Order: structure tokens, then sequence, then C-alpha cells
């Protein structure tokens, strides 16, 4: 276990339940794919944090089931004209009027940024990558959030990494490229 216990102790029950739903839909067991379990939990929490740091600025798309997520995306596109994205993004920014793809990587932020940008192939989806070392990379170096919110996200990620390290789980996670 170990990784399972750490996930249950460091993430709130709602996030853990959402991640378990994601993995049960993928056909993957969270007791076997422990690293993917933790990665999904971390990504969900970063998305929720990003959103909470907003007159209601961000619409959360991640964390919903596919049907609801695409319903939300379609409503946004129909009421703003913003082009519908090819792949499901993570948030929508009502202030900048643009979708946001959030990335959390155990590798260098620029490697994962290139990977995500090559993947999404949509010039209009904004991309924000965070690492577990306090580094970030965003489209056009536009980081959207203010310094304090980004710092809180960075601190949470670093703290997750250090919690894993104290439990001897960081090495496997970092090499597990489940992201
Ligand atoms: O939306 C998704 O399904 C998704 N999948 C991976 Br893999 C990494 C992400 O950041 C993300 O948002
Ligand atoms: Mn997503
Ligand atoms: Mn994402």
């Amino acid at each position: 276990s170990a990784m399972e216990d750490f996930v249950r102790q460091c993430f709130n029950p709602m996030i853990v339940e959402l991640a378990e739903k994601a993995m049960k839909e993928y056909g993957e067991d969270p007791k076997i794919e422990t690293n993917k379990f933790a990665a999904i939990c971390t990504h969900l929490e970063v998305c929720f944090m990003y959103s909470d740091f907003g007159e209601h600025r961000f619409e959360i798309i991640e964390g919903r089931d596919r049907i609801m997520a695409w319903t939300v995306v379609n409503s946004i596109c129909n009421t703003t004209g913003v082009e519908k994205p090819k792949f499901l993004p993570d948030l929508y920014d009502y202030k900048e009027n643009r979708f946001i793809e959030i990335g959390v990587t155990r590798r260098e932020v620029h490697i994962y940024y290139l990977e995500k940008a090559n993947k999404i192939k949509s010039e209009k989806t904004h991309i924000h990558i965070f690492s577990f070392t306090g580094e970030e990379m965003a489209t056009k170096a536009d980081y959207t959030l203010d310094e304090e919110s980004r710092a809180r996200i960075k601190t949470r990620l670093f703290t997750i990494r250090q919690e894993m390290a104290s439990r001897s789980l960081w090495d496997s996670f970092r090499q597990s490229e489940r992201e």
C-alpha cells in the first residue's frame, strides 16, 4: 500500500473520490497504479486551487464526467463564440476569455510544456505548467494568477513531493512519468 495510505492522508476525500472515479472509468486500479493515482489527485487539487483563486473568474472543467465537461465547454463556446477546443481543457478564464490547460510534471517544465503544446495543437488554449520544484511555464509567459496564488500552488506541490520523499515514495513517482 503506502502510496494509497499517503494519498488518503494528504488529499481531501472529495478529490480522492474523483480520482478513484477517473481510474475506475479508465479501467485502472488505484491499488496497482499507485503513481497514476497520486498524479491524478495532485492534478485535480492544483486545478481546484487555481480555480478557487478567483467575482467568479474561472469555470472548472476538470473533475467533471465527460458529458458534463463537454456540456460546460459547449455552453461557454455558444455564449462567447470562443472556438470549441479539440481536447477537454482544465478551466475557462472569463476575465481573459480563454481556456486553460493545467500541467503538473515531475520533469523539467519546458519539456512538458512542449509536450502539451504539441498535443493540444490549438493556438487558443492557454497552457500553464507547474513542477514539484517551484518552477512554472505558461503560454507567452502569461501566468494569469497573481504571485501569491502561484506561490501557494508551488508550495503545495513541493510539500506533496517532500511528503512522498519522507515516505520513500518520491523516486518511484518521479520515474513513473504518469503525466
Ligand atoms: O484532461 C485530461 O484528461 C488530462 N490528462 C493528462 Br495525462 C494530464 C492533464 O493535465 C490533463 O488535464
Ligand atoms: Mn484535464
Ligand atoms: Mn491538465
